[PDB]
């Protein structure tokens, strides 16, 4: 089991917080998308282009499952991971930290697009937005701690997060 499950909205901080929390805690990070693609050679982006989000959180959830099993470090759950009821179900118990975003800050730290398909550029702040209305309440059914990332730095986050485990 996981030192620490994040999740959050894109830009919230999961890739960054969890590589700092995963090098504190002297663990490694694992983020499922990451475990995806690699466990698919096949990009993200790409799986959906091809299968899209039915299969997609299929894979997902399931490699989900298994890094929630035999992952004790910390492990960075792909943005949309908590809409798949499997995902919540399998997190009950975990220590999920919910890295809370405004839209604004959100939408400015994605600025670069750093993939995030759902979150295409036209239109984006609208489109984060949105997403977070769907998102937010699920992402606050699984937190087991909720950390506003809007003001701390992200070493904060993460000594917040230390402090709090
Ligand atoms: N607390 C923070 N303060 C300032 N920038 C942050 C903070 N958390 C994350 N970021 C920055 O925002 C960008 C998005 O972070 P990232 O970890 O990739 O988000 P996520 O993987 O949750 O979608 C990164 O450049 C990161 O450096
Ligand atoms: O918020 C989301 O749905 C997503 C979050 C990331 O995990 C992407 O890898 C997914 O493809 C989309
Ligand atoms: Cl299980
Ligand atoms: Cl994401
Ligand atoms: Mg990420």
């Amino acid at each position: 089991a996981p030192k620490a499950v994040l999740v959050g909205l894109p830009g919230s901080g999961k890739s960054t917080i969890g590589r700092r929390l995963a090098k504190a805690l002297g663990v490694g990070l694992l983020d499922t998308d990451v475990a995806i693609e690699q466990r698919t050679g096949r990009s993200i982006a790409d799986i959906f282009a091809t299968d899209g989000e039915q299969e997609f959180r299929r894979i997902e959830e399931d490699v989900v499952r298994a890094a929630l099993a035999d992952h004790d470090g910390v492990l960075s759950l792909g943005g949309g991971a908590v809409t798949s009821p499997g995902v919540r179900a399998a997190l009950a118990g975990h220590t999920v930290v919910y890295l809370e975003i405004s839209a604004a800050e959100g939408v400015r730290r994605t600025g670069g697009n750093t993939v995030r398909p759902l979150l295409a550029g036209p239109d984006r702040a609208e489109k984060y937005r949105a997403l977070m209305a769907k998102r937010a309440p699920l992402y606050r059914r699984v937190a087991t701690m909720r950390v506003d990332t809007n003001r701390r730095n992200p070493g904060a986050v993460v000594r917040h997060i230390l402090s709090r485990l």
